[PDB]
Order: C-alpha cells, then structure tokens, then sequence
C-alpha cells in the first residue's frame, strides 16, 4: 500500500538490516520465508491472552529450592503494598495468589493489581507467590518484597499492525571457473576446486579439478560426475565448494531447495575467504562484497522429480549408548545401531548416535528411517531432556524430520526454562539447511506469547545480524516476523532502545578515538564527553528506555555528571541514568558500561551458561552466588554492559594497599572486607557470600577453560560476592586451572598448608557443585561444544571441543571425581601468586 511502506522502513531501522533487499540472492528462499512465517505469526497473535501479555507474569513450575526455606518455611510471606504515601506490610502463605490477596488486604482495610516497586514486573495469575521470579529473587538477596497497588496495563496498546529424464543417473556438476578482481600475494601458486556433496557434516563423496595455475581468472569447464544418483540426493544436502592452493574459500548452494526442488541452472557464488569446524562453513549465504571477493562460476543440469536383540550385542549396544557425545562411532558401532534401530529407538539417549549411522546418501535407508519415525512411541512419552534435545540440533544433523522432533519437545519447556536456553536455541538457528524451520517458528513462537522471551529473542537476533555477514539474511528474516508480531507498545519500546543505542554509538565514535596507550582520560577528552551528551540529552535521546539486560527497568534521564570515560584502553563509557520510575525503592542511578570496538557475543554464550550451571545447581539445592551480570551485543561491534553497585577489582583492592607492584600481600583483601562492612553481622555474612561465590567461579570457570585470569579481570561486592568479567581477552587474543589466592585465602581462614572451618566448607561447596555439573555432563557438553561453532571463530578444532571431557572427568566415578577437583584446588595453593605474578609481569608491563 502506502503506509505500509513507512512501516517496513521503521522495521528495517530495527532490524539494522533491508529484508527486501536482494543485491546477494541467488533465488527466493529469503522472500518465501517471509511468507511461511505469516502463518505462525498471526496464529500466535490470535491466540495469546491479551491480558496476560499485556502483563508478563515470570513465574516457576520448578520447586521451591531448600535454601529459600530457610527463610520462610514458618509459611509466612511478606509483603510491602505501597500506596502514594501510604504503605501496608502483610504476612502471606507461599501458596496466595495474587488475586487471593484482595481477601487479606482489602478486608484488612478486586479490579487491581500487583505491580513491584519501581519495575514492569506484575505479580499475577492464577500463580502461587512462591513460584515468582521476583519473589525468590528477594528472597535470595534477603531483600523485602515491596510492590504497588496499581490497575493494569491496558492491552489495546499491543494492537498488532494489520497487515496483509535423468532421474535415476549420477549427479554432475560442471565448474566453470573462478575469478577475484585482485590477488597478488606470492608468486604463481597451483589452485583447484574441491566440490563436497555433505549432510550433516559428512561428506557423502567429493570429486576435484584437476590443478591449474593462480591467475585471476581461472577456467576449467569440466564436469564433474558424481558417485551418488540424484534420487539419493537427501533434502538438505549441500554442495559445497572449495578452493585449495591451502583452503581459501568456500560457499555452498542447497543441492535441494526450499520448494523440494532438485537445483537448476546457472550460478555465480561470491565466497567466503578463510583466515589460517565453525558454524559460518556451513551457511548457504553467499558474501555480499562482490567488488573484492573470489567467485565460482557453476553450471548445474538435472531433472526431477521383529527378533529380540541377543545377549552379548545387547551389552555392546549399550556400552556404546552410554558414551559422552564426543565420542566416534567406529563403523561397527554404526551397522549395530542400524541393524538394531528398533532396539535403539527404545533408548533416547541413543537417537543422536542413531541418526549418525544413517546413510543420508541412499534413499532407501532414509525411508526406512521416516518409517522408524512413524512409531517413536518412547520418544513422545521420555521425559524432556534439554541436552538430548540440543544434540539433535547441532551440526551434525540435517534431516527436517529428525531436527523436527527435537524441537517437537522443545514444546514443553515453560517460558522460564526457554530463557535459559534462549541464546543457545538462536545459535542453533545457524544449523537449519533452511531459512524457514521448526526452529525457527518455535522461537517465533515463544518469542510472540511472552514479552520477555520477545525482548531477548529481539536482541539476540540483531546482535547476529549486526557482526554475522554470514547468517544476518536468515535471521533478519525471522526478527522482521517476530516484530510484526510483538505490538505497538513493544514496538515503541524497541524504537526507544535502538535510538538510544545509536545515539551512544555516534557519541562514541566521536568521543573514543582519542588514546592509543592506556592511561590518559583527559578534560578535553571528558569536555567533549559530557558535551556531546549535553547536547542528546536535549529533547534528542527518548523520554525513557527499558534496559536491554534488564527489560524491567525503565532508565530515564541521563545524569551527564556523574558520565565518564573508563580508564582502560578501548575508552568505553561510564553512564549513569536516573530510573524512570517514580514508585521506585530508592535513590540509586542506574550504571551501564557502553562499549563500543569488541563484539561482545562471546560474553553472552560464556555469561548465559553460568546462568545455566546456576540452573543445575538450584535442582541439587545448591546456590553458588554468582553474578552473571548483564551484558548485550547491540550492534556491530557495540554493546552495554551492567556496572555491579559496589564493586572494584581484585587487582585495585591489591593496588590500593601496596601500589603497581607485583608484591601482593594476603591480608589487603580481608582488610577491605572488614573495612567496607558496618556491623560485624554484615562482615560475617560476607565472608561467607564470597565463601560460596568463590567457589561458584571457581569450578564454573574450570569447567569452560576460562579459571587461568588476570586478577584485574575479577571482581568483588563491599558484600563479598566475587564475580569473573571480560570474557573476550582470553578468548579473543607456567599455568592454573581457576583462581584460588593466598588473599581468597586468608578471608577463609588459612594460609599455605593449613585447614579451616571456612575453608573445608569452600572444599565441600565445590566438591557438591563439581559433582552436581557431572550430573549433567552430556549436557554441558553440548552446549561447550555449540558454544565454540557459533560464539568463537578460533576455537572450532575436535581438540578445543574435546577440553570439557577431561574437566568434567568423563567416565569416571563420583568418588575419583571428588579427588579430580581437589587435586586441582591443590595446584593452586601450590602457587600462591605464581600466575598472578606471571600475569602481572605479561599483562601490566610487556613481558
Ligand atoms: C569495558 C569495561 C571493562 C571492565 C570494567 C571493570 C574494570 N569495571 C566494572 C565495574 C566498575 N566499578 O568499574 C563495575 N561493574 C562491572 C561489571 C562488569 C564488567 C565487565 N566485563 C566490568 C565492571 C569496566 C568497563
């Protein structure tokens, strides 16, 4: 129409990226995608609760952990009800809902609601007050549970936009040839392609050119007949290309497209340059920049369209079952599975390893394996197990049907357990062959019923679309469904962060840029900082905007004088905000730290599975205290980060004592500890936050490979929560396995050798922490090894992956598990500051 033509503009701004562009097609998947999602789009809008939605209730189907009795098992609840001036604390049953509480407060003293002090948090449903999120999340920090009598969200403001032969012969391929407009590097050089038919990771056969010298352009002409017939070719398959001189590029074309089109015709791909297995190898996007990029010149030409297991077998079946997920199936692993698939079907943990002894390459084994499909019987009634789950979505597996029933299950997680695995669930998004997915419409989905799995999903989608030339298409495509979806208020809201967001980008790329060597932040630096703010605050940035990691908190206006810019190198900024709320508890501004320079990606998968092992932990009662602090990509290369209230950094408690020496001293932190407490009742409660914390980072950073850290780059509360932060150093550019100093130490009540009732407690909470991640080890694993395809273009090696095998004692018993960690506890009281010292000497100086 007209005006639908200022919306698609308005969502391409959202975006960061034009979904109707098509400079970088090469057919219409993009576009019929746009289209399969209207279905599900407006199926979801229908039919979620206005009411409900309008509100978001965060609730728990989860029982309540143990240590959250110990704080109300006298089944006594309260509540502060705020009011203008006047306020009422109440006493409540675990069990109240919070329309149930009409009837022990408005007779004390039926249209309202229960809004919490100073956030867009309700506190409503037909939900027991236990089972909130915010309650427990008091009830965790010793807080009081304060919220406001207040009516409800009018939902007429999440009004949705609207709206509206050769069949049987070997398959060939002819390679043309290459041409770049550029490439003197060396002199002459050999070159040839590398033509893979895959699925799933495997090849299915190769064929090569023969090899002909570098030159910039590079003609072969030369069909290559292949050893598979083209019915054979499963739905998904992917021929790739490569060029070899070794590997520089690469780009692969669906064999089959989204239509179950067999492909015909002319191509000329753009590829993707290597630099010298990684989720961007797999992509069916071609690169963009045709100016500087190789290219491959194709020409594609084909038509279309019950005995019992025995004994001993049986042992070997399930010794194999059994096995880590990083373990090879030898190819007699492979025939007994197969043979057996009907005895394998009974066992889920075994589908992974049976679906990879599938042979994609013949049809026939393919049908029988629909066939298997069709009963599935166990599958449906297993109980939801997330690393099964996640598994079946990696790299690994191409079939539709297979990643289908993975997602199948995905349809029981409740909201609250999507939001744990949101991130790694949108990652896996990069291992669809096709851009419209049960995936895909899943995450729309849960995305389109709940406000806050819709806030996530927007960001995450964006961030990817920001820094991945790679998968931007695909995911700009899924994120413009979700926002025609979502509502105007959401919308409105969304427009308000992304101003912001932009309006600091363009503040920091005129601000930063202005120190080459560390420390020098001066007042012409700051003058023009707080002046190109002076002039945004100025009816330029909007009225208020919710907090990307913090979607409940409203930030307003922005206090100029208490910005900054950050000591460190990359000249992040230091902003301060007035909340926007007016009912708010307090005083306290709210602190984030823009950055902008690093992609931030690799911090939120590392700080999203410490949310994770947070997780584990709650279901063995246990609580760790950690701190995984907000942190959002919010476009190329950008990002906010959260500022903890009162925290400083190991290093600076140790600096602030003695000076730029390594000479560190064990009393320094203990000393900071006791100083910064009021009472004696807050420094004991300290000693024994950081006694858990403490642990909590020790075995969680062990755990992914990240324990051997600078101390600058750990931090502590004035309440003793310790807390690990940038992620990106070590994963981006003499050892230990975790941070376990003589000053960590001396606050437990030891030094070198000795033993105390603190101490011996930090040794059990680990021993009881390690053990309960064993507990989950497959699980772990996937996620680590999802973790490293799509977060980290470095580290995508079968060693790399394999890490976490040896740190989570694969294989092993609880009982040498107990000594494992112990032993590793022991590597560091046997260095006191060896590292830390090494580091200081590496990091602070230029060693
Ligand atoms: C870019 C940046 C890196 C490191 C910092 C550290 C030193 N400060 C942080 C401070 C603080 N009081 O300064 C408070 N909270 C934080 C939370 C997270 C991170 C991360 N990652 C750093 C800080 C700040 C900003």
């Amino acid at each position: 129409s007209e005006e639908s033509q200022a919306f698609q503009r308005q969502l391409t701004a959202l975006i960061g990226y034009d979904v109707t562009d098509v400079s970088n097609v090469h057919d219409d998947e993009l576009e019929f995608t746009r289209r399969g999602l209207v279905t599900p789009r407006m199926a979801e809008v229908a039919s979620r609760d206005p009411k409900l939605y309008a509100m978001h209730p965060w609730v728990t189907s989860k029982p309540l952990p143990e240590y959250l009795w110990k704080k109300i098992a006298n089944n006594c609840i309260f509540i502060v009800i705020h009011r203008s001036t006047t306020s009422q604390t109440i006493k409540v049953s675990p069990d109240d809902t919070p329309g149930a509480i009409l009837q022990s407060f408005f007779t004390k003293m039926r249209d309202f609601v229960l809004r919490v002090c100073g956030r867009d948090e309700y506190l409503v449903g037909e939900t027991p007050i236990k089972n909130f999120q915010w309650v427990r999340h008091c009830l965790k920090n010793g807080e009081e549970i304060h919220v406001v009598l207040d009516t409800p969200p009018d939902p007429a403001l999440d009004e949705v936009r609207k709206e509206e032969w050769d069949c049987d012969r070997k398959f060939r391929v002819k390679i043309r040839g290459i041409d770049i407009p550029v490439l003197p590097r060396n002199t002459d050089l050999t070159v040839f392609v590398e033509a893979n038919i895959q699925h799933g990771q495997q090849v299915l056969c190769q064929r090569r050119t023969s090899p002909k010298p570098f030159t910039e352009e590079v003609l072969w002409n030369v069909w290559l007949e292949f050893s598979i017939k083209i019915k054979d070719l499963p739905k998904g398959a992917l021929l790739n290309l490569q060029i070899y001189c070794q590997l520089l590029y690469y780009v692969n074309l669906l064999l089959i497209d989204h239509r179950f089109l067999l492909r015909r015709g002319e191509y000329v791909l753009h590829m993707w340059q290597i630099s010298g297995f990684n989720a961007d190898k797999l992509t069916s996007a071609t690169n963009p920049d045709k100016e500087n990029s190789m290219s491959i010149s194709i020409l594609l030409d084909n038509y279309c369209h019950r005995a019992e297991m025995p004994n001993q077998l049986r042992k070997q079946l399930e010794a194999i079952i059994a096995t880590d997920p990083l373990n090879p199936l030898t190819a007699e692993d492979k025939e007994l599975l197969w043979h057996f698939r009907y005895e394998s079907l009974k066992h889920p943990k075994a589908y992974p390893k049976l679906f990879s002894s599938v042979k994609w390459g013949q049809q026939e084994i393919v049908a029988k394996t629909y066939q298997l499909l069709a009963r599935r019987e166990v599958w449906d009634q297993s109980a939801l197990d997330v690393g099964l789950t996640m598994q079946l979505l990696d790299c690994n597996f191409s079939d539709e049907n297979v990643r289908a029933i993975a997602v199948q299950k995905l349809e029981s997680l409740e909201d609250d357990d999507v939001l744990h695995y949101l991130l790694q669930l949108v990652q896996a998004v990069k291992f669809e062959p096709y851009h419209d997915s049960a995936l895909a419409r899943f995450l729309l989905k849960r995305g389109l019923r709940n406000k806050r799995i819709g806030h996530f999903l927007f960001w995450f989608l964006r961030s990817e679309i920001a820094q991945s030339r790679h998968y931007q298409q695909r995911f700009a495509v899924i994120l413009e469904a979700y926002l025609r979806g979502c509502g105007t208020a959401m919308l409105h809201d969304f427009t308000q962060q992304v101003q912001v967001i932009e309006m600091l980008q363009k503040v920091t790329l005129d601000i930063k840029s202005l120190s080459a060597e560390k420390y020098d932040v001066s007042s012409q630096v700051i003058s023009q900082l707080k002046q190109k703010l002076e002039n945004l605050q100025n009816s330029q940035l909007p009225e208020s905007f919710r907090v990307p990691y913090d979607p409940g908190l409203k930030a307003g206006a922005l206090a100029i004088e208490k910005c900054k810019v950050m000591a460190s190198k990359k000249k992040p900024l230091w902003l301060e905000f007035k909340c926007a709320d007016p009912t708010a508890l307090s005083n306290e501004t709210i602190g984030i730290i823009f950055k902008h320079g690093d992609d931030l990606r690799q911090d939120m998968l590392i700080l999203q599975i410490l949310r994770i092992m947070e997780s584990i932990w709650e279901t063995e009662s246990l609580d760790l205290c950690l701190l995984p602090y907000g942190c959002i990509s919010t476009g190329d290369k950008i990002g906010m980060i959260e500022i903890v209230k009162d925290a400083t950094t190991i290093a600076k408690i140790q600096q602030s004592t003695v000076g730029n020496t390594g000479a560190f001293k064990d009393e320094v932190l203990n000393h900071w500890l006791k100083e910064k407490s009021p009472t004696e009742e807050k420094f004991q409660a300290a000693v024994e936050r950081f006694v858990y914390s403490c642990a909590g980072y020790c075995v969680a950073t062990f755990v992914l490979g990240i324990g051997d850290r600078h101390n600058d780059n750990i931090m502590i509360t004035e309440t003793g929560n310790l807390f690990h932060i940038d992620f990106g150093h070590i994963l981006g550019n003499e050892r230990v396995p975790f941070v376990l100093t003589p000053d960590f130490l001396f606050v437990m009540g030891t030094s070198g050798k000795k033993t105390s009732p603190h101490f011996q407690k930090f040794q059990d909470i680990c021993v009881k922490a390690y053990l309960a991640l064993r507990h989950h080890t497959n699980l772990l694993i996937i996620l680590f090894s999802m973790m490293l395809m799509t977060g980290m273009p470095q580290l995508t090696s079968k060693e790399d992956i394999e890490y976490i095998r040896d740190a989570l004692t694969v294989g092993k018993n609880e009982e040498d598990a107990k000594k494992y960690f112990l032993d590793q506890i022991e590597v560091c009281r046997d260095k006191g500051w060896t590292v830390q010292f090494n580091w200081f000497l590496h990091l602070v100086l230029g060693i």
